[PDB]
């Protein structure tokens, strides 16, 4: 029951405790439970990603189903079969609800407009290295709930944070 007419911009990411979210063009862990959670949050909404995050999805899974896929690139002729390609965030955020799904550069671009963050914290020890993609560091305007730790089937421990701001 949200009145029509507004544009909710959310960020969603999964990070190691160190803040690492990406390395070698991939996510350096596998957490099917987090993929299910990611699908549930974003389903039915527009999803915006950087060109490198588009490249990081296997060809056989993209575009992600049930969502309008939007890819941010400076290459006007970039080929993202089944997605919209835009050259700035100006016209990427026009839906009633948009989820920015990564990666490092696009989170920083969209953070100023975001009022929700859905964060998965993965208890993996990965100290930051040169070239890693990192999560945004939220400031004090954000408030939210910290979920309980839970074990994935692989035995990796993780928890969900749901943050909001006005
Ligand atoms: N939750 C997670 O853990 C998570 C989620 C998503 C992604 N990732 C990972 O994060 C890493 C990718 O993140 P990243 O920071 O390296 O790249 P990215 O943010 O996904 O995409 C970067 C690209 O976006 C375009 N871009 C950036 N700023 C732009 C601007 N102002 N205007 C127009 N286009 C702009 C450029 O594309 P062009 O070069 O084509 O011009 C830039 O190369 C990968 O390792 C991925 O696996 C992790
Ligand atoms: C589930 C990862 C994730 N998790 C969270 N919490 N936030 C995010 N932005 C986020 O990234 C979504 C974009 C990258 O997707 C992936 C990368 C590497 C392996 C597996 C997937 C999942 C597949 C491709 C799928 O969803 O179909």
């Amino acid at each position: 029951l949200v009145p029509r007419g507004s544009h909710m911009v959310g960020l969603i990411w999964a990070q190691a405790t160190s803040g690492v979210i990406g390395r070698g063009g991939d996510i350096p862990w596998r957490l099917p439970e987090d993929q299910a959670h990611f699908r549930e949050i974003t389903m039915g909404h527009t999803i915006v990603m950087g060109r490198r995050t588009w490249d990081s999805l296997p060809a056989k899974v993209r575009p992600l189903p049930g969502r309008r896929n939007v890819v941010l690139s400076r290459q006007a002729d970039f080929m993202a079969s089944g997605a919209e390609v835009v050259g700035s965030l100006e016209e990427a955020l026009t839906s009633p609800e948009t989820w920015v799904i990564g990666g490092g550069q696009v989170y920083a671009l969209a953070l100023p407009y975001a009022t929700r963050c859905e964060v998965t914290e993965v208890d993996i020890g990965l100290p930051r290295e040169a070239g890693d993609a990192l999560a945004p560091v939220l400031d004090e305007t954000w408030r939210g709930e910290t979920g309980e730790w839970r074990f994935s089937r692989s035995g990796l421990r993780y928890r969900l944070y749901s943050y909001h701001r006005s």
